[PDB]
Parts: structure tokens; sequence; C-alpha cells
């Protein structure tokens, strides 16, 4: 799946739709960004900037500049062609081709931007701009509204008004289109067929790295090359790590591996988390953290659809913890006054849900506490866990387990569809597919 | 293979060694980096921090401070230990732990250093600063000495001279110990086992991007994670990109395919390139520009020793192009006269060899076109490539060829250790390993 | 005359009438400003923080809150009182004594503004604030929105929208109140009474400066403390240079001294020109070109009326000036034609007419080519001039001269009033005056 | 008196000749100053170019630069020369006339100095810059620094040694020439008449800024244009502030008024304090503490000579202070004992001397306590004074005053010279000028 032309067009009509009369929007691509020395990371575009351009270049602005209500047109600053920096570090769009390869109706260099970008806002009202978000791009835009303010005697004049367009664009992306939800099926694809892999290779005396090895193999097989996030391998008492990353130990058996993966497939992110086993096989201990952690999850699942909220789902998953804790002995006391003490918050003390998109920790607004109503087109995480720390005071067999289970879903008309539920949860289908996997 | 705590010692008593009296040198951490929104790339320290610390934390400062001929002491900042803080982004050494760890004497906060840092510079002569190479670093270090500069009354007094240290340290970076040899002589192995691997994989109908996962993995599964550059791999004409890393193209039967890449093990860099028929077969067309880069590397590996240099070589090496390419008719004319006019820089527009270390295009001084004495310690590649393009005016068969073939070498005694053999160059062997390969 | 708190109260409101509710505006107070090492100059406070306080401190921010279109507040964040700070550099108001003083609701420490700002402009839709006027109110406005941004957790919210006052604030400074034509109805008899003395005093053999320090001594004894601009004394050649302000050359009897000078009394600005003889007797030459000016001056005082502009009556100056200059045969040809080719230009190459107010170079828009249509309240400056370089190919008499002669106005219903008026400026009067002076 | 071209001269060689072979000194010129709006304060150049050049123009650099112990040559950057520019803000140096009039080798445009600094600092060892001086001259010489450290391949190479000049200049200004000290002998005669003048024209009922009028017209007379300082009118109780400079006060019969002021003639500091009787007539009570502060000053001026030190010196002014205070019943005990408990402090609460020069707070180290052993021709403030607080709790007719008597001196072989005594302190001479004056 992908996101076609006239989808980047849509977006753009939608965000003018809500433009003043005498505006311009300014939108700026990502700077490079070093590793060591001369080389430089893998170069990722600025999610907004990719949002409205699939275009995935450096030193390129996006300008959308709405007349009135009926004229709009657009103007593309991007890098120009050059023999020599394309034979050292590959091709470039340049300014005549990108008319058509990106459906903008005017293609300027970059290298001219200061010389172009205040005759662009000279006479307009407002101008939309992302303050804060790149230093580069600052400085540009104050120094085309500095020569329009003292250009009083050459008849210019600045926009008065400067408008963030990060609520509006980040509104707009939070409500997915089918052409998103089919890219983002197929992300949660892709990481799932990942995370079915690290379970079937994983064996004793593997490292952590090892699995993550897997997983990245995998997600670029599918044409995913780069990961959504940095993934989590964490093994024994580094599965209480939340965003364990340094994946650098042997795995032992008798310990359980929390994977926190997922890829980054034509910009969207998967992201799953699954726990099981070093050895295939869940002890009674680790049956009854895992247990309460999987049925949060499935309640959670039944739970989420139009109407009801992160928050309010939250709580039902509480509810669960803490009685399930109870049983165990892990906490002591009435199950509702322990609710109302949030006594839970040692255990599990991050949020079930995060929105899904361009980025693995969306954008869009929440509401108080994760409040905001839920509606379809919505997509986000489901992500309970409980991390019972090596020196909890609590019974001996639960000290040092970490096990998180995430599914990502998007909310439909009656309810919520699973992306990512071809990777198996249920711990007797865990250990099936290990004890296939080591056959063969 | 591994740097020792001792090492790691001795490389500070050897800048501490060049340091005047009265004096201290700051080197500073790598910040952290930012991937997209609220998620970061994989952390990569600054290679000269690292260099005398091996360690692996971003907001720490390496101070060296030298009372006199005889009396030295260090002190490093870095970040105070935090429940919260690691029960989300994982473990760190803190203050109490960093004395033994890292061999320092006094370890504080970070979050104390401008606090702090004017008191071990006051009274001082000289201050050792690498001045521009992060912004960070210098508003820490200027605020230092302005507090000193206005704080007469307080009796206190800056230090008039400031030293760039990177002259130094990339001097003795230049000169590789036995131990760092010996971890890049297994990072070269572990790059030549990547790159035998691509080979003995690819099919005609793969993607470009399929044999980089490959390679990725075999650097993953010996315990290199990342790369220590973005991997290359041009097939057909994308190989006449120099540093080509879309990876996007379906290999085609009939292309080379061109691959560059290299691990990062223990924070040193391979550094391979390996040009093949995607098909197993070379064709005669293939063989022709294949064996003049072939002869070019061969020729410099038998010649590359103390007392040459890489003009030198470079020099033999455009000799032995400029030959083969008017044996092909690709140049006309007389061989001296056309080297006379550089006749060859249409086709190899490049370097001979790169410096290689910690970075994959390492610091130290070349002198003036690389004419620098070649001394035993010093390491390097050697990477003829003959480019041309698909508009070159050629004979047919030659355009659209990118041929480079890339070995890592460390300057002995008598001549020079090829660390990256293991992965075979010579065309018969390449085609029986892949001929071997798809038996199966 | 002076300015009452009721007039500051007054402002402030016709300020948060303009503005949007659910908003803030910010406004700054100038920075103190380095003479030379440790010294600084005479402190100038900010124009637009003035005209809203009268308050006369650096490090103070006045911000005025409109929660809807019946409910506003304010806040005045100022220094702290300190009783070392006060034995050294002089009282402060402090937060104690602000409300009642300087009429606002609040006063804070501006010590504490970066914990307090964001909080008052936390939910608000609209922030009020001159971007770029001043590096450390970036910082502070900047810093201020960032923490709302990234505050969600907490929930907080930045105003989306950033609007520049400066365009609203300064249409308002250019329409004076009755109070502020007071106030400069007396900054013109100040200036008015300055200029007489000069004329009185000027004697070949004195040196330029010595009239700007008679100058200064009369603005001095009537409370007005500075000038409002570096005072210019341009004798002979140093005339023909606009801004002279070296003053240095001894004044020789045969020259003409331009004395372009005003004082800055309770924050506003008088301005005049007048040029003399420094003998006290025009001479023929110089009569033919001062009477061009003055007839210039002359008709523009009768012409400066409601309904009228700047443009307008700088045409009929051009008419006056090409015609005056033909019959001297400084220009030659048709007097319709050269002033078609702005003839005129090397002579008179500045505007006839600025703005004026709290500068002297007063805020407010003058449209295209100064075209606004004046109204009543307007205050401004009439100055025609000719200069006539040493170097200019004219007959010989008149190389060399410079002749400007300013009066101030304000727009009146039925036409204009001078308030500079009571100092002389036709020749037979100058001569008269300085005559009776040498007696003284 | 003035400075001659030979003594710049002078002082560039004695800076060359501490300076390293292979290296080059960097002196910037001060920044134009806005005052409000687009209106400038008059232009103070800064002292250290000032020292060097006795150029008083804004956009100029010193670039003074040694190639070995014999060998060194000068280069100015300065503005252009412009007809336009110089028609309106007045007339410039230029390139051609450069050379000869500021005895420089070279000059060229300020425009072009990113073009060229970076080729005068190519392949040197040390660059002496005053960091942090100004943050335009830091741009400038960090990106000069960075095009050299990156220019490896065009065989640049950026001095690796950054040396701060001004401990080396100012010790050099610490020292005045027979020249300086006949500039500043000139500044204190100025002064001091302008401190006559202030005693004479004093009368009941005149305001403070009155006087500051007669002290400012007093210095331009004698071609002092502007003071060296802000100047300090304090009558009643602002004379205990000991920077007033509101000067807003009616003078009352029957309070003292304090005068601390200074002229600037030809970059140097006059520095004069006078406290007097507004009525012409000292009370008993304020001789019981102005014969106090006279004494001080007189004891002083015998003391100071080669060998002794500010501290010492002002050691022997506290036992008079504490001894005055004690008699009239101000501080009560035992004197050593209150010496030793610095029970003069909350009554004499700054230094008895600071160096004096190009800036009135003269730079040159000061030594511990200001405990470093003079020298001939150090010149330096005389300044004892004592202020009684409005509420201090002693007798009711000691509240309120105060009192500061400030002469101005240069260290000889064999004491030294008073450069002030023109104008008179003992109560007596001041009762008798007054008296002569009202007749006026
Ligand atoms: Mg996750
Ligand atoms: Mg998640
Ligand atoms: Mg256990
Ligand atoms: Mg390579
Ligand atoms: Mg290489
Ligand atoms: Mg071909
Ligand atoms: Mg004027
Ligand atoms: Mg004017
Ligand atoms: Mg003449
Ligand atoms: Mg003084
Ligand atoms: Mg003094
Ligand atoms: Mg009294």
């Amino acid at each position: 799946s992908e996101i076609s032309r006239q989808e980047f067009q849509r977006r753009r009509q939608a965000l003018v739709e809500q433009m003043q009369p005498g505006s311009a929007a300014l939108i700026f691509a990502a700077p490079e960004v070093t590793r060591s020395a001369d080389s430089e990371y893998p170069y990722r575009q600025n999610s907004d900037f990719w949002y409205f351009t699939g275009f995935n270049e450096p030193e390129a602005v996006l300008v959308l500049i709405k007349s009135d209500d009926t004229h709009n047109h657009s103007v593309l600053f991007n890098r120009v062609r050059d023999l020599t920096a394309e034979i050292w570090f590959g091709r470039r769009l340049g300014q005549d081709a990108a008319p058509e390869k990106l459906g903008v109706d005017r293609a300027l260099a970059f290298s001219e931007i200061n010389q172009q970008l205040y005759q662009l806002l000279n006479g307009l009202d407002v101008v939309y701009h992302a303050q804060g978000e790149y230093a580069y791009a600052d400085v540009i835009v104050n120094s085309a509204l500095e020569k329009l303010r003292k250009g009083s005697r050459q008849n210019l004049t600045a926009p008065a008004t400067m408008i963030d367009w990060r609520p509006v664009v980040h509104e707009m992306r939070l409500f997915k289109s089918p052409e998103e939800i089919a890219v983002l099926r197929r992300a949660g694809e892709i990481t799932a067929m990942a995370h079915t892999r690290a379970m079937e290779k994983c064996r004793p005396g593997m490292f952590e790295y090892h699995l993550e090895g897997e997983i990245h193999h995998e997600f670029n097989r599918h044409g995913a090359r780069y990961p959504s996030y940095n993934t989590i391998v964490g093994s024994g008492e580094n599965g209480c790590i939340l965003h364990y990353t340094e994946n650098e130990c042997e795995m032992r058996d008798g310990d359980l591996v929390l994977i926190d993966a997922g890829c980054e497939y034509k910009g969207y992110a998967g992201d799953i988390t699954r726990t099981f086993p070093v050895n295939g096989k869940f002890t009674q201990a680790q049956r009854e953290i895992y247990d309460i952690v999987l049925e949060s999850l499935e309640t959670s699942l039944r739970l989420y659809r139009p109407g009801t909220s992160i928050l309010e789902v939250t709580g039902e998953v509480v509810r669960i913890m803490v009685s399930g804790l109870v049983k165990l002995g892990i906490l002591k006391g009435d199950v509702d006054e322990l609710i109302a003490q949030n006594a839970h918050r040692p255990f599990f003390m991050h949020g079930l849900s995060h929105w899904l998109g361009l980025d693995v920790h969306d954008v869009g607004v929440y509401g108080q506490d994760r409040s905001r109503i839920l509606e379809p087109g919505m997509v986000l995480t489901v992500e309970p866990g409980l991390y019972i720390a090596p020196d909890a005071e609590v019974p001996e067999q639960y000290r040092g387990i970490g096990i998180r289970i995430e599914d990502d879903i998007v909310i439909t008309e009656t309810g919520n569809e699973n992306l990512t539920a071809s990777v198996v949860k249920k711990p007797e289908e865990i250990e099936a597919l290990m004890v296939a996997a080591r056959k063969q």
C-alpha cells in the first residue's frame, strides 16, 4: 500500500480550507543530522512536511498561499540540481520536475529563499508558521518579516498576525484516511511478522541484540528499512525498564523477554510489544502476572469504540490489575480503596494508549487525563503492563518480572479493528509456536 | 577484542603529557539527537570523548587538570542517578561508581557544572577546549570564563590562553595501538563476513535494500549493532553514484552491484566495498573495467608501506587506470599526456585512501594532496574505482558501470596488513562463491 | 505641562478596547546600554512602554490581559526593592507602591518573570508581542510559549495566535491628545528659545560645538535634560551634510551655519532647524538660496491642513524650488520638464516632513510616498532645504551652501498650529536679532 | 594637549613586542548604539581600539600581524567611502587615505572582512582576540577560524591557540605616558573649572539638574563635549545615594549638595567630587562630617607615592574615619576594636581609589583587596566619603548627610601630582568662593 498524489493534494486543500484569506502557511523540511564527524544518520523527513508532500529531501519549504476563498497556489523551495553533488550524494528532484512530481504550482531554488520569501509574504495579513520547530526555519522567517517591517519606503508590509499551524495540522493527522489505514494495516502485518520471528528464533544463550537483528531483518525484507523507534529487547530484570535499548545481555533460560519493536512503512509506525519465555515455557509465577496483563489487553480491545475514551478504559484496566495483584498477595487490602489510592502505580506507571501514525507517539490532542471522546479514524495503541522491581517488597517469585503486551488499533464505526493480531499473545499459542519452531 | 581500562588511562596520560602545566583540558559528550518528534536516533558518543573514556552517556564532560609536570587529576561531570528516569530510559552510572568504573579521580553531577567548572579553571593559565564542536559546550565554557574574568573582586582569574586540543588528540588517534588494531582486525572480519553473505544471497529480482538487510543482520550477529556509515547498495547505474543510499531498485540480471558497507565494532569502523554481478557471472565488458580497478587495488596493496604516501601510490593507480582506459578506447591519446591532463578524473573522481578508525573518515593530518609520509600504526582504506556515466561519450558497453573495490589496511614495520582480505575480490573467486551458494 | 495618571490609564484602555477577548499584550522596557566598559549612557525608556506607563526603569514588562469585552486587568513586572542596589544606583519603585503609583492591578518581581509569565498566558487564544524589538524580550516570550506547548500533561495550552501590537499602538501615537499637544507646545518653546540663544551668541571664531553647548544649556534650564537627537551645527560646507554631528570646526566670518536641534521634554521631541550668517549679515548669494527655502516653508505652513498630504504639499515645494533655481541659473531649461525629471534632487534630497512625537522621527503609517490624508491631531515637521555641493557645476557663489529651515506643527480642524514660530526665520528679523545681541 | 601619531605607533609596537611570532592581534571597534527607534546615542569608540588608533568610526578592525621578531605589519578594516551615506551621516576616512592618516600598512573595506580575515590568519600559530567583548566580533572571528579548520583540502590551517590580549593591553594602559598625563592634566583643569562654576552658580531654589547644565556647558566650552560618566548632583538625602543621577529635586537652603562630575577630553576622563552648602555656609553638623572626609583626603594625598598601595592608605583613612565618628558619638566603643569590626562600613561602603584613564573606572589589575604596589605613571582617584542614612540610629543632626571629596592624581617618582587641586575643598575657601560669587 501507498499514499497517492491525490491524497497529498487533498491534505493541502484541507489545510488551505481552514486558513484565513490573505495568508501563507510555511512548512519546513527536517535538517540533516550528524551521527559522528562527517557521517550523518539516515535522513528522516519532518512528519508534517512529509504529510503534505511525500518529499524526502532536506532544504525544502512548502509555501501555501491563500488569496481568498476560491484562489490559492503553492510554491516549493528545494535544492537545485547539481551534477557534482549528485554524482556524490545522490539524485535530486530540482525545480523543473517538481511541479509535476509533487503537484505544486511553482518551484524555486532553496538557495534563493531569503531573496524570494519576503516577496511571497508581502501584503498578506497572516502567516502560519510553527515557531520554535527548527532554528534554521525561525531565522529564515524572522529575516523575511523584518525586511517587510522595515521596507515601508519600498511599499512593503508584513503580516501582523502569526499563527501556529501545528494544532490544525495535528488535528488533521489524528484522523486517518482509508489510504492511511491501509498503510498502517501493512505496517502492523510487517511488525507482527517480525515479532513472530523473534519468538521462533529465541533460544537460551542468544543475546538480546540477536532478536533485534532478526526483527530488523524482517522489517527490511518487506520494504520497511528503518524501525519507527529504537527496538527494546529486555530479558529478565531488563523488562522492568520501559525503554531499555542497550539490548546487551545474554538471554537466560527461566527469564521472560519483553520485545517492543515497530517498523516504519511509508512513513507510518507499527508498534508492538510481546513478552514471552526465553525457553518457550511460562512458569506458574510468570503466567500469574501475564494473565492479568493479557486480560487487561483483551478487555480493552473489547471496550474500545466510538464514545468511550482512553481515560475510561484505563479505569477498567486499573480494576483488573488491582484485583489480580490482590489475589496474588502483591497488594493487600480492599480493592476499591486500593484503586482510590492508585495502588497499582508502582507496577503500572505509564498510560494505556497513545495515538499512532507518522510518529509512533503521534500528534493530536488527548484532553485532560486522556479523556477525549474517541471517534472513527483515530489510531492508537493498547499496551497494559506490569513491572515488578527486583527489590519490590512482594513475594519473591514476582520480583524482576516485566511484562507488556501491545496491539495497534483503529477506531471504527462500531468498535475497533486490531491491526496487529496476526502475532499471537495467548500463552498457550505462544508456547505452541515456540515448540513448533524448535522441532523444525 | 576490546579496549581495556588501562588503555583509556594511558591515552589520558599521553594527552596530559603534552599539556602545559597550570592547565585543564575539557572534553564534551555528544548531545542526544532527535529523529522525529520525541523519538531519538540510537545514541552515538563523540569519538574523542569516547577515545578517553569508553563512556556511552550524554551530558558528560571529562576535565583533565595538569598542575605541573608530575601532578594531575581528572574530574568527570555526568548525569546523576534518578530512579524515575532510569525506570523509563535505562540505567545510569552516577557519581558514586564512576571513579572506579572509568578510572577518574572525582565525579560530579552534570547539573552542577555551571556552579563547579569555573572553580576548576580559576587561576589556571591555559584551557584546552574544542571551540565550535558543540554549541552547548561553548555556552558552558564561555559562561565559566566570563565569571572568572568579571570576578576580580572575588579574587578569581581566567586562563588567558585557550588551545584547541583536536590537532593533538587527532594526531594521537592517527596511530593505533595493538589493542586498537585487534579491534579493527575484528571489525574487518565481521564486515568481510557481511560482504561474503551479500554475494551469496544476491539473486536477480531482489531489491538493493535486501542486501542491506543481510549485511546489517550479519553485523548484528557478531555484536556490531550499528553500521559505521549508511550502507550503499548501487546496482546498475546507481553504482555511478558514490554515496548512493536510497537502495530502492530491483536488482536486474545483467547489471553489477556495488556494495559499500562497514560495521561499527566497539566504536571502530570497518569499511569494505565489493562490486559483483547480480547474476554471478561477469560479462566481458564488466571484466574489462573490473580488472583495471582490481590491478589498481592489488598494486596499491603491494606498494603501501612506511616511507611512501597516499599521493605517491595514487600516482601509480592513475597510470594503471589511464593505460587500461586507453586500451579499451575509453580514452584516446598518449598515456603520459593523458596523465598530465588528469584525463582519468571523469571516471575516478575521489581519493584512493582515507584514514580509518573511530570514524570511518578518520581524523589526522593528511599533508598537502595527502603527501604525508606513512608510518607504522596508521590505518587506511584502499579504494580505487571507475565510474562510467550512463551518458559518457565512450563505447556503449561501458556506459553506466560503477565499480569500486575497497580493503582496509594497517601500515606495519615492513609493509601493511590487510584486515579485509577474508572476503574475495578476484573475479573467478567471486563467481565460484556465488555458484557454490546457488547449488546449496 | 505633563501627562496625567488618567491619560496613561486611557491609553491602556484604548489598546485593550482593540484587543481580542482571551488575549494578553506584552510591552517591554528598554535595556540599559553600555557607553564604555562599566559606564552606561543615560537611560532612555522604550517609547511604547513609556507611552502606556510613564515608568522610567529597565527590567519591567507591562502585561495587559483581556478576558472579555468588559473584563480586563493589568500586571506589571518590575525590579524588586533592594537596599544595597539603591544605596548605589538609585531608588526603585518596587512591587508594593506600583499599583497605586502607575495604576496597575498587580505587580510582581521581574526576577520571577520566567516562573510567572507562562501562567498568565496559559489558556489564552492570542498574545500581542512586538517580535524582534528586543532579543531579551523574545527569549522571555518564546520560553513562556514553549513551556505551554510542551505542558499538555500539566493541562497547559499556548495561545496559537501571536499579533504585532506595533501597527495598532503606533496608529494611536500618530494622533496626539490635548495633553500631548500641550507638552509638545512646550517642547517647541524650549527648543525655540535654544535656537534664539544660539543666534544671539554666535560670533566668528567660535567653534560649532560652542553653539551646541549653548543649546543644551538652554534645554536643561527649562527642565529638558537631554536632546531628542544628536545636535547638528554645520557651518560652511558642513551644512551640506544632513546629519553633520562632528561640530568640530571653527565658524568663519562669511559662512552660514545650519543648526538642527531639539529638546526632549517629558519624553516628547522638539525638532527645529535654523540657518543663519555666522557674522549676522546674509550675503546676496546666501539670501538668494535662503529665500527659496523660506518661501517653501512659508507656503507649506499656509497649505498644511486636514485633507491634503505631505506628498501633495511636497509637490508645491518642488515647483517653488525648481523655479527659484532656474532664475539663479543653478538649473537650466523648462520648469515643468525639470520638475518631471526631478531636477531638484541633487539639491533637495530628503522628505519635506516626518511625524513628530515621543520619537523625533515618529511612528505611524505614511502611505505610499507619504500620500496619507492628513487629519487633526497629527504632528509633523516642515523642513525644506537646499544643499549645493562644494563641487556642484553651478555658479561659484552658490557652491558649499547648505540651508534648511524647520518648524514643528500640529494639524488642527481648519489648518495647522505652528509650535516653533517663536524663533525667527525671516532674514531681516534674524539680522535684527543678531545686531541687537551684539550691542548688549 | 593631544595624542600624537607617533604615540599611537609606539603603543602598537609595544603590543607587537609582547606577541608571539606567527600571530595576529584583532582589535574591534565599538558598535553604534540605539537610543530610541532610529536615533542613536553619540558614538563612543571602544577604549582599547581607540588606544591603538585614535580612529572614531564604527565597523573597523585593527589587525596586527607578527611574522617574527623583526617583521610585522598592520591591516585596517574600515568603512568604504560612499557619496550617499556621507551626504547623510557624515564624512568617512575610507581605504585610500587610511594608511597615511592612521599609520597602518594596508586598509581594506569592512564589507570584505569575511572574505579577507581568514586569509590573514591562515598558517599562523596564535590569534589574540578579546573573546566575549562584542558578539559581532566573535561571529566574525569564529567564522574565520571555522573556514580554516574545515579548509584542509584547500591547504588552510587555523591557529590552534587563542589568547586574550586584554590583560596585556590593560597592563599597558595602567601606566600613562607623558603625553597621556598632559591630556589628563587638562581634563582635570577643565573638570575643576566646571566644579568651581557649579559652586559659584548654586542658589537655593535651583534644581539639581541646573548645576548639571552649568557643568556640561563648562566641559563643552573647553572642547570636552561629553562627560566621562553620568553627572551626579545629590542634594540633601540624595547625597547618600552614591550614583544618584536623577538630579530632579529643588535644592534647599540648609542642605548640602554633592557633585560628582567629569569631562571626557581627547578620550580621557576627569573625575571630581565636591560637596558644599547650597546656601554657601556650612553648619556645625555639616562641618563635623566634612572635616573627617577632608582630613581623609588630605592625608591620602600626603601618603600616596611609589611603594605603598590603595589597601594600605585605605587603612589610614579607616582609622581617621572611625576616630572622627567616635568623637561625634556616631560610633561607640574602642577605636581599635571598631576598626577590627569594620564599624565604618555603614557610613563608608566603597573603595578609596580606582584607576583613571580612557575609562573613568580604568582597566588594570588591582591585586587582592587593591594591594598592588603603586609605581610612577599610575593614575587614580582619591575619594573618601561619609554617608549617614536618613534613618541611621545616630544623633539627629547627622542623619541624611552625604559627603564625598574626590581628587585625581598621578603617581610620580617621589610622591604624587594632584591634577584637580585648582578647585577648592577646604571649607573656608568654599565659603569665600560662594560669597564672592554672590556679590558679583
Ligand atoms: Mg510500544
Ligand atoms: Mg506504544
Ligand atoms: Mg525470579
Ligand atoms: Mg567505503
Ligand atoms: Mg572508504
Ligand atoms: Mg550496459
Ligand atoms: Mg530636524
Ligand atoms: Mg526633522
Ligand atoms: Mg562660497
Ligand atoms: Mg567620581
Ligand atoms: Mg571616582
Ligand atoms: Mg538634617
